DNA sequence: ATTTTGTAGCTACTTATACAAAATTCAGGAAAATTTTTCTGTATAATGGGAGCTGTCACGGATGCA
């Protein structure tokens, strides 16, 4: 649980978004993530993605 | 034949009363003491702020219009 909580990275935050003010297709696997962001990986709750 | 029962009895004898001032304390007052809260001034000169945020909607309006 650590590691994965260090090398976690996040989109939100001051500078980021909010959950609301950003919806969906901004949560998806832009095909550039490949190799760079485990797509398998996400809370959910709203925070998916 | 004493003993317990008596009866005819009191006196002692002791609650009972009620008052009662005396205590005897208590409360409140009053300060008065003082601690804490307020009030006021200040002289070179001084003259427009902060922020950012930037990804729905809807609708009805949208007057505004060209």
């Amino acid at each position: 649980a650590e590691l994965t909580h260090k090398r976690r990275l996040s989109a939100l935050g001051p500078g980021g978004l909010t959950r609301e003010r950003a919806g969906f297709a901004v949560r998806d696997i832009h095909p550039s993530h490949y190799g760079r962001i485990c797509p398998i990986e996400t809370p959910e709750g709203p925070n998916a993605g």
